[PDB]
């Protein structure tokens, strides 16, 4: 039964102290081996586990299932409430999986929606999940479309978000240093928040 399978996952995954590949691989196999109706039921049951590793497994399933708007909304609104930081990392990966499946250019309205969400975890999942942004389709040929979107969050009230924003710009600066330099030149570094983001973003820029 489904309940018995979740119990097995709890026994097996609770031993895993680091990483995410074991949970990811199992989620992928299960997603590919069963019809969507079944796997959606399993993902919701697994996500209620008190074992965070099993919730990680469930959020990978959500990512594979995320063409279903109901699943994507649950990711946006409910998984974003998870108190476990490792689950939050998987949320970022599952969002990236959504974007990859529908296509990054086609995903832009959703990316913009998540970046403007009220939940800081929703904003961070988008910023972090797409790193390195300019390695992704669309953004790799249009790097300012990534830089501008990330830089919009440079005054975010959340330090969690700001660290992701600064790091995401930092990523891009390693392959497009002039474009990041050009973006940063306009910043008025007056707040504690923007200076934190600037310090992360500008490490490899000859400003
Ligand atoms: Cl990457
Ligand atoms: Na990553």
């Amino acid at each position: 039964s489904m309940k018995q399978y979740v119990a097995r996952l709890e026994k097996d995954f609770s031993l895993i102290e680091h990483g995410f590949k074991e949970e990811e691989q199992r989620a992928l196999t299960d997603y590919k081996s069963n019809d969507g109706e079944y796997i959606k039921k399993l993902a919701f049951l697994a996500y209620q586990s008190d074992v965070y590793q099993v919730r990680m497994y469930a959020v990978f399933l959500f990512g594979y299932l995320s063409k279903d708007k109901e699943i994507l909304i649950f990711m946006r609104d409910e998984v974003s409430k998870d108190n476990n930081w490792r689950v939050q990392e998987v949320l970022a990966k599952a969002f990236d999986e959504f974007c990859k499946k529908i296509g990054y250019k086609k995903a832009l309205p959703i990316i913009d929606e998540w970046l403007k969400s009220s939940n800081l975890h929703t904003r961070r999942a988008a910023t972090e999940g797409l790193r390195i942004w300019t390695n992704r389709p669309y953004f790799k040929e249009n790097p300012n479309e990534a830089i501008r979107r990330i830089a919009d969050l440079k005054e975010d009230v959340s330090e969690y978000v700001r660290k992701s924003v600064g790091n995401a710009l930092r990523d891009i600066s390693k392959k497009f240093p002039d474009l990041v330099k050009i973006e940063l030149k306009n910043w008025k570094l007056e707040s504690k928040e923007i200076n934190q983001v600037y310090k992360l973003a500008s490490k490899f820029i000859d400003a």
